[PDB]
């Protein structure tokens, strides 16, 4: 029910193995929007990767001010895999 719809699943190169765990990547997007841990999609989380879907309608906004600056939960090193149905 986002503004748009943009709905993919990006993974990142973060992982238990890392240091991340299935309620890092969602509590850290769940509590910095209004994001819930029930409203996000599919959520992976293997030895040093991760996955995640927002039904986030207009991103851009993390792009533009975390563009240089990220982390386990930022996008420091994912990639757009899946597709806006």
């Amino acid at each position: 029910m986002a503004d748009v719809g943009d709905m993919q699943l990006y993974r990142i190169e973060v992982g238990r193995d890392d240091g991340v765990e299935v309620r890092h990547i969602v509590g850290a997007i769940a509590n910095e929007g209004d994001i819930s841990s029930r409203y996000i999609g599919n959520i992976k989380l293997f030895a040093s990767h991760s996955t995640i879907e927002l039904p986030k309608g207009m991103p851009g906004e993390v792009l533009q001010h975390f563009t240089r600056t990220r982390i386990l939960n930022k996008p420091m090193n994912m990639q757009l895999l899946g597709d806006a149905q």
